[PDB]
């Protein structure tokens, strides 16, 4: 009952982290609108979960997002939380093999989708004293190899969260982000499958955390429910869900030349 | 039922933040041992709360802490979480009006109490796959005026949390910290009362947050319950409970000379 | 003679921070190519400074940037350092008064100009074991009010710096950023002049630093010369030139409701 | 001539990082007082360097430090910069194999020496508008395995730097810190020699940086000269001299259990 009577929109909710967030909010007593550009996972998740419904919506298409918000209000009468999870991490990219246009397209997906839904939702979040939860990444904070465009998008989302938190604080709307590290999801599995030795890639991903495993969508989901339902004095924070990957020395490459 | 069947020790649990943490854990279904050097608040809190008991214990006295742990195990059979909250913030201190011996004494209270209880508890936390929650302060991260010794103690606790998280990760024990900013507590009230204009001091404390208010012990308590019960992929994190005080420009003091 | 025999490109070098960086590098013994979209300041700066020349170049126009690099190599025979300073901070913008297209255009200027010049320069920087210096902003790290798009661009630049530092480390090319806070420049003066009380805006900008003043272009310039010429074990750092603005509590807005 | 006419005290200046800092300041034109508890290296360094002198002084002995300051003023007439470098990193320590008394002793050396010299020097630094440079460590920020006491001391020094920067800002005295990562020094060599495979320990230390090498005392020295002589708008900063060790994923330890 932690979030009973509340209405939550989760983008990219059809699989992976987003589906974990959907499940966590349903378990907390909320009604959830699952947004995804792909029907397959999200439609099944509506059938499975009483209290969740699915709306086909590509966050890069502003009229899809306008309809997502208007339909949420028409069907459920209020909006308390938006979780901006839709996004993508490309395969490894050497800097010289990226392009400005590819970078613009990744910004469109990973940064401007979040911007667009947040802007359309905010009038309703002000009415409910609701909150925004943005998914970013640990790599926005610490960098990553072979991911210049992706890392830039994560740095932008984390910073944008802080700016919007300042702007919406007089209106009672909190804005926070979750920065996952390595979470085992279909995207992780798909990216590993492109590598010459998928098994070694997965093992390396596990051992990047002091805990020696990757995280689960359910763990990101619990962090989101905390931010929405109980973190009433938290705004503009970056909640790390990383298993300690940012801690200590690790293998990153006369002794001093 | 989020933390049902678990046993939690909260130091400095007799009033303020610590009492808020005690209440949050009892509400989650845990049994709580309240440690405090003062009988007054903690004894009343035992009488009030089914599931909480009080043990008189000064965290700077190592034999008090040894008995705290042995009595917790004797009475309740397990130990799942220690919350190291006991500590003190002095009134404003100009750097030249501090002393090395006063600094040692503040380290003894604010840093070594945490160290001692954590060390004595860890064998039992390993058995239960339990966790450590250290209270630090935002000022460890950003500094504060007229508080050189206090700020150093907070910086030490936050860093120590990360080191111990690394060391205990192979044993399944998570170690995290909460960094509050301005939380309205008896200590805040007592410190304000020493100022020439207590009301103006309190108002300044409120306006240090974009949210325009101070936080509550219950809000720190909810963050602690999250870290203990649901943050299974979080270790070595610093969870800010600060109302946005670290965000944006504020009043800190030709245009460029 | 700290950077004698070296060749440096500074974008937005015609006034403000960029001109301060140009002057610092000339004083260190380097030859400097001043890039700016405006002829006025940069042309005068070429006439003033032996060792600096001016090339008209808008960093958002990829063929301008290609010619900037090819002309630098044709005229001077090597390239050791690029300083990505060109960019803009808009006047205050409420979140609901921004647009996705305006945000894309600010990303084009503040993020993709840096990306484009860096990509074109890197083959030459690899030959010279040179380095990249990106100008970002403190507000990328801490947020700012009424600046969602700008803050996002700064967060992106700082993060991108870290990613590229990782990628170029095996090739001996360091990539660092400087995050200024409040630096007194023509842009600061122009923005203040748009406010209802310019004098009060300037005073507030000065008092945002514990030092009680804004910084100077020459101070950013000295930080850039350090990063280029002497910081041989620094890569992926964010060097704050902020006068302490990020430190301590300040004015950001019952006591706890 | 960058720091000509200035007087600098460097503690632990007889070897390692401290000796690199001494050399950098002498090369900048300053007169340097080398403090060390051991005569061997520091006495030789006085004979070698015109402009450096050696004073035997253990920073944990407050009367040694009082005499260090009084002798500096008696002999040279002013004091412009103190570099608090003296300290020690123990061999690896499991948390359960540390003691409160050992922790107090390490705090005495690594934190309170810095506190004591800074306090005694500050009246003279106010007269000269001088500055304080504290050596800390990257591990204060990110943690390290098998080093709970050391990490706590580094976290304390970094935080203390920020607090004192706030307090001394109205008096024109800047206070900054340098956080080295892995610097090849006699201490590093001695610690490696205690390991079962010293060569493998050294190689692991080198590969902890994306740059693939450890840093040099001269590189820390150049950072110190920058902070003293040219960083006039920097106060309360943590200048990382780490070769990128904090960046990206590395080896820190079903895929998600
Ligand atoms: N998995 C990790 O380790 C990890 C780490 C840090 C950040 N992230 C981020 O978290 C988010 C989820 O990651 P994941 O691993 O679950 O990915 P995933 O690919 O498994 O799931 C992403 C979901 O979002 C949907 N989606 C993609 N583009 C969309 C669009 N334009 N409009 C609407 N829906 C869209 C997909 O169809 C899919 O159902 C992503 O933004 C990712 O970048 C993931
Ligand atoms: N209130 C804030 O804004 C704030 C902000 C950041 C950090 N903190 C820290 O949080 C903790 C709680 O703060 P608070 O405001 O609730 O303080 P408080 O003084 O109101 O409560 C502290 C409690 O700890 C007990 N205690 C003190 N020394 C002890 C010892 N030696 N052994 C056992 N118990 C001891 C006290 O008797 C009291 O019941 C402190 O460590 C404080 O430094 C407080
Ligand atoms: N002044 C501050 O307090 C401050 C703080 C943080 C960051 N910054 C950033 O530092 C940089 C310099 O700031 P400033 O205050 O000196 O600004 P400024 O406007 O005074 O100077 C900017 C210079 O860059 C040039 N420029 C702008 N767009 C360009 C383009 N497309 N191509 C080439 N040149 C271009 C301008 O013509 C001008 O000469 C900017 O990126 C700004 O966002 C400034
Ligand atoms: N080497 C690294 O990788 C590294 C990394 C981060 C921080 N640090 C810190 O930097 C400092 C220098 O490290 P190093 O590797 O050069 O060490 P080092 O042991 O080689 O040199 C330390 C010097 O300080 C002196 N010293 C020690 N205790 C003293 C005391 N009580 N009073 C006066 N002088 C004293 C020693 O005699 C010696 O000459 C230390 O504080 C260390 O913790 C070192
Ligand atoms: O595909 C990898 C993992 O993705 C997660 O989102 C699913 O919940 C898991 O069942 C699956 O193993
Ligand atoms: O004394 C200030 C505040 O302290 C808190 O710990 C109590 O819960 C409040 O009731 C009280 O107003
Ligand atoms: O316009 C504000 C300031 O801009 C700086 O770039 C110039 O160097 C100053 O002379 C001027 O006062
Ligand atoms: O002992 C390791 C290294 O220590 C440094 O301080 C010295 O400058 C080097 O010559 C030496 O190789
Ligand atoms: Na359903
Ligand atoms: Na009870
Ligand atoms: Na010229
Ligand atoms: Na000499």
């Amino acid at each position: 009952t932690r979030y009973a009577g509340k209405v939550v929109v989760v983008t990219g909710g059809g699989r992976g982290i987003g589906a974990g967030i959907v499940r966590a909010f349903v378990n907390s007593g909320a009604r959830v609108v699952i947004c995804d550009k792909d029907e397959s996972g999200g439609r099944a998740l509506e059938q499975e979960l009483p209290g969740a419904v699915f709306i086909l919506c590509d966050v890069t298409q502003e009229d899809d997002v306008k309809t997502l918000v208007s339909e949420t209000i028409r069907r459920f009468g209020r909006l308390d939380c938006v979780v901006n999870n839709a996004g993508h991490h490309p395969p490894p990219q050497r800097p010289e093999e990226t392009s400005a246009q590819g970078f613009r397209q990744l910004l469109e997906l990973n940064l401007l989708g979040t911007y667009t839904l947040t802007k359309l939702a905010l009038p309703y979040l002000r009415k409910s004293q609701g909150n925004v939860i943005n998914i970013s990444s640990l790599v926005g904070a610490i960098g990553q190899a072979q991911a210049v465009p992706y890392v830039a998008t994560a740095g932008a989302v984390t910073a944008m969260t802080k700016a919007l938190a300042l702007d919406e604080s007089p209106y009672g709307v909190r804005v926070n982000c979750i920065s996952p590290g390595n979470i085992w999801t279909p995207l992780w599995e798909e990216l590993a499958a492109l590598m010459p030795d998928p098994r070694a890639s997965i093992r390396e991903g596990m051992l990047a955390q002091p805990l020696g495993r990757m995280g689960q969508p359910a763990e990101v989901g619990a962090a989101a429910v905390f931010l929405a339902s109980e973190a009433n004095f938290c705004t503009g924070i970056e909640l790390l869900v990383t298993g300690g990957a940012e801690l200590g020395y690790g293998c990153k490459a006369a002794p001093d030349i």
